[PDB]
């Protein structure tokens, strides 16, 4: 009841709707991306630098580490939220990567609502030090996805984009969207 059709609208890049969203998927380095949230794979203790998480918390820079060791020292968390530092986003939301990632998904749907935001950038959640077999995760996040339109939740986000470091987890992901197609 929720998907269109699956096409290239640029090089490298591949969308399809699910209800008001625009879903789309792409390699590449995703600290060069800007959207009002980024997700972070990461473990239970905000700390990991390894893999995708390296790269963000180096990029991101020494105040966001700060905010994140501040923040797990507070309460346990299933998530934290931090600035963005010198990465192009409002703020990052820091995930962890061995969670159910369809719950990690739809917490992170939810607080971009209650913020007015309209577009998000992710990893393969959970496929780097957690070790989530990529087709589980692939069909978990577009699962969240569907259910969030489903509820009629869907008011400000208008653009959720996964940015995938390997080429042949894409190639996992783009067969996912083809499963679906309206
Ligand atoms: C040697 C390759 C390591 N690597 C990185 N590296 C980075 O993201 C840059 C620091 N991301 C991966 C994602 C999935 C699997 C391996 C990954
Ligand atoms: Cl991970
Ligand atoms: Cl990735």
């Amino acid at each position: 009841m929720f998907y269109g059709t699956v096409s290239s609208p640029d090089s490298g890049v591949y969308e399809m709707k699910i209800g008001s969203i625009i879903f789309q998927v792409a390699s590449g380095d995703i600290t060069k991306e800007e959207a009002d949230v980024i997700v972070n794979s990461t473990s239970n203790s905000f700390n990991l630098k390894a893999g995708v998480s390296k790269a963000i918390l180096e990029c991101a820079g020494q105040n966001v580490e700060r905010e994140c060791s501040q923040q797990a020292q507070q309460r346990k968390n299933d998530y934290i939220i931090t600035g963005g530092g010198f990465l192009r986003c409002k703020n990052i939301i820091h995930v962890i990567g061995g969670n159910d990632v369809k719950s990690s998904v739809s917490s992170v749907l939810q607080e971009c609502e209650k913020k007015n935001y309209s577009s998000i950038c992710l990893p393969a959640i959970g496929t780097g030090n957690a070790k989530q077999h990529p087709d589980k995760v692939a069909e978990a996040i577009i699962d969240a996805i569907e259910d969030f339109v489903q509820k009629g939740s869907a008011q400000s986000v208008k653009k959720v984009k996964v940015v995938i470091f390997l080429p042949q987890v894409l190639d996992v992901f783009y067969a996912n969207m083809k499963k679906r197609e309206g």
